[PDB]
């Protein structure tokens, strides 16, 4: 339903929908602030549903699920020249651990989205974004600061949830819409046992194919160096329709933020060169326009920004307040942003294409394809270049 050789993914994440991310929907978390004191604000969806209790969590999430993304979104996405969406969902949509605080109901909207994608000629990856015990300790796994996906029975539970996704979404009913099932969003390889992560990926690949599914398996790169996965899940071993998902940002350390704009573009170009050398099909499944980590709570609730020397002992570069609203941005920041977005587009189009993080946010413009487009900073059409050939690809 997709040509990974010939065609290029031009997509957005439907992030912040089935897995809450404080920086994406701060209004859902702000009511727990006591003036300027953020110490009472739930740091993730696990804590947010636990604090609210099941009734209120379901009331509030139903209102969110039903309005955050609708068919009109899919129409706009198509209108803008995009051909693809990546849809994060948490394991808890399918299975609760004993005593999980999460509420369910997301599958109804996932299924409405797959129909809206069909209606609008949009293809989809289903992405298991959060595993039990957390695979990365990010708030976007559902459970911040926990790293227990390989603890206890959590890997087996993650496999069982995958089997459910494989049966529901990897078969004939959606073979015109679903062009990938992603086994696990950003397992944080540096803190995990990679041998056990590889076995988990091989188990997921084998279970999906054993269902009769021909759907591509999307393996996230687990933060490994380019090429690390080249000899895993290979044609030589009869393991086929496998795509590696790489994520790329330059904002989550002091060193990467410190780069001048030319060096940020050189790094973006080099992602393209390096991805070209890889042996599997590969797509930049998450990236953004961000040159700063200024967005409120991007690093988590009750954490500041490295960009203004307020997190992680990073040195101060600049103040975040003027970068919060795209109408306060300097002409220099607007120009840096357009340059950066075009360079990443060119790099990611050099292999399988790209899936911007994310379609929309409440008020974080570096992370909103809609806001950036409406402000002329994301190319529209997406092939438009004000800064052509920054990378010199051949
Ligand atoms: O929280 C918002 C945003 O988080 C994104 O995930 C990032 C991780 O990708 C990131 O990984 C870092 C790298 O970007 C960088 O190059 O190297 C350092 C190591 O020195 C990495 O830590 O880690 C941060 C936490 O620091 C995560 O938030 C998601 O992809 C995005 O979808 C999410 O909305
Ligand atoms: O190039 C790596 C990808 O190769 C795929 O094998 C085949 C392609 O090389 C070929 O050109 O097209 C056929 C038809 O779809 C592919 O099977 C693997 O299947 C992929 O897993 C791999 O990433
Ligand atoms: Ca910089």
């Amino acid at each position: 339903a997709w040509d990974y050789d010939n065609n290029v993914i031009r997509g957005v994440n439907l992030g912040g929908w089935f897995v809450l991310e404080p920086y994406m929907t701060p209004s859902l978390f702000e009511p727990f602030q006591n003036g300027n004191d953020q110490s009472g604000v739930p740091v993730d969806e696990y804590h947010w549903t636990q604090t609210l209790g099941k009734e209120a969590a379901l009331r509030i999430l139903q209102k969110h699920w039903s309005t955050w993304i609708t068919e009109q979104d899919f129409k706009q996405i198509s209108n803008l020249g995009l051909n693809f969406v990546r849809i994060p969902i948490g394991y808890w949509a399918f299975q609760l651990l004993d005593n999980d605080p999460y509420v369910q109901g997301q599958v109804q909207y996932l299924e409405k989205a797959l129909g809206w994608a069909r209606k609008n000629n949009i293809r989809v990856w289903i992405d298991l974004h959060g595993a039990p015990g957390s695979q990365n300790g990010f708030d976007n796994s559902g459970l911040r600061d926990s790293y227990n996906f390989q603890n206890g029975d959590n890997t087996q539970v993650t496999l069982n949830v995958l089997n459910t996704i494989f049966k529901k979404y990897g078969g004939n009913e959606y073979s015109d819409v679903v062009i990938g099932i992603e086994l696990l969003n950003e397992p944080l390889g540096p803190v995990l046992n990679m041998d056990k992560l590889k076995q988990f990926f091989l188990d997921g690949y084998n279970s999906l194919r054993q269902t009769g599914s021909v759907t591509p398996v999307i393996i996230h790169d687990a933060a490994q160096v380019f090429g690390y996965w080249n000899n895993f899940l290979t044609v030589a071993e009869g393991q086929w329709n496998v795509v590696v998902d790489h994520h790329h940002y330059q904002v989550f350390s002091g060193g990467e933020l410190s780069r001048n704009i030319n060096d940020h573009i050189s790094v973006a170009c080099n992602w393209g060169w390096d991805a070209k050398k890889e042996s599997h099909w590969n797509v930049a499944g998450s990236w953004s326009a961000a040159l700063t980590d200024c967005a409120k709570w991007l690093n988590g609730v009750n954490r500041g920004a490295r960009y203004e020397g307020a997190y992680d002992n990073a040195p101060y570069i600049g103040s975040c307040q003027p970068l919060l609203d795209i109408s306060q941005w300097s002409d220099e920041h607007k120009t840096d942003t357009r340059r950066y977005i075009e360079a990443q587009l060119d790099a990611f189009e050099y292999t399988g294409g790209w899936v911007f993080w994310s379609w929309k946010t409440e008020n974080a413009p570096e992370w909103s394809f809609q806001t950036l487009t409406y402000n002329g900073l994301f190319p529209q059409p997406v092939t438009d270049r004000q800064f052509p050939n920054q990378c010199g690809f051949h």
